[PDB]
């Protein structure tokens, strides 16, 4: 019955929490895209709901990592949905609230 | 005059800052759609800017919160345009600046 | 050969780090639009992959800054990929560890 007419979609590349274009993703970040198609993507093309959905759910923040020494490691992303904790430390007590100007982290000297 | 094609949208469900398919919300996190249809979708349909607008908007990290005693509550979503404050505490300083390696929050002992 | 077949593209701003519609932003933010076009937008429109990339890249949490003189400053938009760091300070010690349960900030006094 339908005629089906297509409309292109293009690929939305993710890296350390930042979105790319599939050629932005090969030529400045100098990651191989799956082909030659997605490494030429400019981004022109239409996205689907779970395009989005995923590329989103893929950024976020970058935060610095120490390792088991306490030394500076790599940084992690901190992608959506992802959990923070401030904990309390050796002397300190952390506390986080929530009011009308946001969240408010503090750390306390006992 | 036009002729009227229709282009079936996807829905982008938020669950704790993360997205996800009508599909997955209702069978991965349980949380009932608003009908059969977005029970079933699986977002291969197209999306809206204010659809993207909205569910970007959503989407966040998860920082955990202390209650009224100090003790450990409930995550809330860091969600785009929230609000963070770093505040100094009892016998502590907070300072947070900004350069070429990106946010630099600390505390200091007084 | 083909038949071309206009679809009309919605614009998404970003202010702050939360992305609207060009009306929001214009009528709720009071920003300026390139045009009347943006003005009216209501989001109804399609957008394409570049689109997404930008938009979403321009979104995140919002930091709190200190001046020259450790005193509140300007708030910093924490975007997608941004760098942040958790410096240890005098006579305190900084952590960040990454687990099952997440990310796990920690000051400890020396």
């Amino acid at each position: 019955t339908e005629v089906k007419i297509g409309a292109k979609t293009s690929v939305m590349k993710e890296k350390d929490g930042k979105l790319f274009t599939g050629k932005a993703n090969k030529e400045t970040n100098k990651v191989d895209g799956a082909n030659a198609t997605e490494d030429a993507d400019e981004g022109k093309g239409l996205v689907t709901a779970k395009d989005v959905i995923d590329a989103v759910n893929k950024t976020g923040w970058r935060i610095k990592t120490t390792d088991a020494n306490g030394q500076n490691g790599d940084f992690a992303t901190v992608a959506s949905g992802t959990n923070v904790t401030f904990a309390s430390g050796n002397g300190t007590t952390a506390t986080v609230t929530n009011g009308t100007d946001g969240i408010t982290v503090k750390y306390d000297a006992k």
